[PDB]
């Protein structure tokens, strides 16, 4: 079934490496995307070496698009407590501000 | 910027369907998107709001199991619970939403 | 950059389906996409493209006025025409396409 | 029926005007959009006022974004040929590079 997610937004903290539950690594960073109408602060996820991409071109305030679809998952966090979250898998990241 | 979302699934229960004191129709539903990848192959679970007359069209056609797809953006908010804990949301904003069945 | 299309319709015809003789298989279809905005409802035309496995599943189950949907990328080329015109293409080359009925 | 494009890429000239043959007035502009793997080029359309901001922010060589849906026609040009177009009606524009 169709699942498409296409995000253009400037990072709100340098970007993170991160491994899943399976011991897959990932690259990891929260957009913030303007509204056209205030911003919504959205969870990117990278696979494969565009991690290491990601890990070296963006830092915070980078202007960056995204490619990808939308992901469900939860988990228990620290405090024992069942958090519920929707990220973005990412296809491609562009890097729109090279300079 | 730019913020869009496609999807296709199927509903996992009917709509929950309210209007505002104010008077805004707003629908609810959690659309089920099978992946096309193969791992056994599993589904994403995506929250889905929507208002006004497509609100009121989806409590009149769709249901539980419905086919349906939405066009829209991704939107986040906060909220503290009855426990003291704050819970981020993710949601799909639907700017219109095609009933396939 | 970006460039993404999503698009959910009927295809006008049977698919056209061949394989170079390189072994690669072309699926080529037109979906017919009514618009939402109420001109008297118009649609529009959509020449779509998708190969390899994709287009030989798309041979084998859509058929003229089958609901379809399409994930992929919007693609321009350029050719000459045996009248000697330089004709401008447009097409949807399909990453995915998924079947709705 | 779902239908959305969404593009980024830089201008190929200077957007222009013109009006539809029902009078419409628009903002027109082609966009270069690079392909990750060379280089498409999306000829893109803008009504209402949105339009003057597309003539005013944005030059050739500008980085746009644009969130859209794909719509086709044809007509009979100059020569007496016609011609067949699919292009992207814009709901958006982005204005990527304001400096």
């Amino acid at each position: 079934m169709l699942n498409r997610v296409v995000l253009v937004g400037r990072l709100t903290k340098d970007p993170e490496y991160r491994t899943t539950p399976s011991g897959v690594s990932v690259a990891t960073f929260t957009l913030a995307v303007n509204r056209t109408f205030e911003a919504d602060f959205i969870n990117c996820v990278v696979f494969r070496r565009q991690a290491d991409n990601v890990n070296n071109y963006l830092s915070k305030g980078s202007l960056a698009g995204v490619d990808g679809r939308l992901q469900s998952r939860n988990y228990e966090n620290q405090e024992g407590r069942r958090v519920f979250v929707t990220e973005v898998v990412c296809d491609s990241v562009q890097f729109l501000e090279p300079k």
